[PDB]
């Protein structure tokens, strides 16, 4: 019988930059564990933590999933994450959330946890001698935790935050802000933001004749805020995954093959340079699942609460998963489980990612 994997990704509307890729590299990853095939139902939740918690429900109750996975962005992925606690369903999240107790037992994270990529962030900063930065990101909980870290881990470096302002996702100007954060005049500005949204503060700050530095967080690490962004994209610093840059690890490196792996094949498929952070995290998801699937298998047959409840012990029994983005290891309070090897800096120059660390 069937091992059930219930997957909601936003695929309209602009969070689709996201979850489409998310959802394109589906073809890619294992059909089958332990014999066993993989039904893996996937369903639109247009970005909306409603939908979301609607799908999780469905797939929760109603297909009776083993594992579910999502979403795209950060609310409807905590919307997701409290469905599963309380459903008790093993849950990837494909998109950073603010881990709770209430979070913490039956979901983990596929993303770079924020003060990771931050870290990279702030030390180009440094060591560039830039001090004053100011922020533009989301008023939801994705913006706040880019927010919290530049306080926290950004003044811990040395750097002093002048400015603050936020806009909505579906925001079409930013002018009110990025005059305001023109005026302060900082050496810096952080943005908070991700896919097509990231570009509006990219273009608006350059067409306003702010002439610090730019830096993004791995929430624009796709073509889509290239192309968006065209040449107001030059020279802007951007934390990344290093499967934007599999040719530039070295051989050594454990994230160097899978990322390979999954970069020729998706690039094969859809066109130079189409690889970006977010279908590295559904496909990394599945590595994990070849990992902790079979251990579960020992003790439990899918379509059960104790293979959802193996599934959950396994998570947090087996170290080091070798992935495109990362090597995993979870444990009960760190739901995460990545370090240093799972990060890069990435620039522009000529409509194109360099790595620059």
């Amino acid at each position: 019988n069937e091992i059930t994997i219930g997957i909601t990704v936003t695929t309209t509307g602009p969070a689709a930059a996201l979850g489409i890729p998310e959802r394109n590299a589906l073809e890619f990853v294992a059909k089958e564990i332990g014999g066993h095939p993989l039904k893996v139902i996937v369903l639109d939740d247009g970005g909306d933590p409603t939908a979301a918690t609607t799908n999780a429900r469905r797939f929760v109750t109603e297909s009776k999933a083993d594992v579910i996975m999502g979403s795209s962005v950060t609310p409807p992925t905590v919307a997701v994450s409290n469905v599963a606690n309380e459903a008790q369903v093993p849950h990837i999240a494909l998109a950073p959330l603010p881990i709770t107790p209430e979070r913490a037992k039956w979901s983990v994270a596929m993303p770079q946890p924020i003060p990771i990529m931050g870290k990279v962030l702030y030390e180009h900063m440094k060591k560039n001698n830039i001090k004053t930065v100011g922020y533009i990101g989301y008023s939801d909980s994705y913006g706040d935790l880019w927010f919290n870290d530049l306080k926290k881990q950004g003044e811990a470096m040395g750097l002093k935050i002048v400015a603050e302002e936020r806009f909505a996702r579906p925001d079409t100007s930013v002018a009110g802000q990025v005059l305001k954060l023109v005026a302060a005049n900082p050496d810096a500005i952080l943005v908070g933001a991700s896919g097509t949204a990231a570009a509006l503060p990219q273009t608006s700050l350059r067409e306003r004749g702010y002439k610090g530095l730019i830096y993004q967080t791995h929430g624009a690490a796709s073509m889509d805020f290239i192309r968006i962004a065209g040449k107001s994209a030059e020279g802007v610093l951007m934390a990344s995954g290093p499967v934007m840059d599999p040719e530039g690890q070295d051989d050594s490196a454990l994230t160097k093959k899978p990322g390979l792996e999954l970069n020729t094949a998706y690039e094969a498929k859809y066109g130079p340079n189409s690889r970006s952070q977010f279908a590295a995290h559904s496909f990394d998801a599945f590595k994990v699942l070849e990992r902790v699937v079979p251990v579960a298998l020992k003790t439990a047959k899918p379509g059960t609460q104790e293979f959802r409840e193996a599934i959950r012990k396994a998570l947090v029994s087996e170290k080091d998963i070798a992935a495109s983005q990362g090597v995993y290891s979870f444990t009960e309070t760190d739901r995460y489980g990545l370090d240093d090897r799972s990060r890069i800096l990435l620039t522009v120059k000529d409509g194109k990612y360099v790595m620059v660390k």
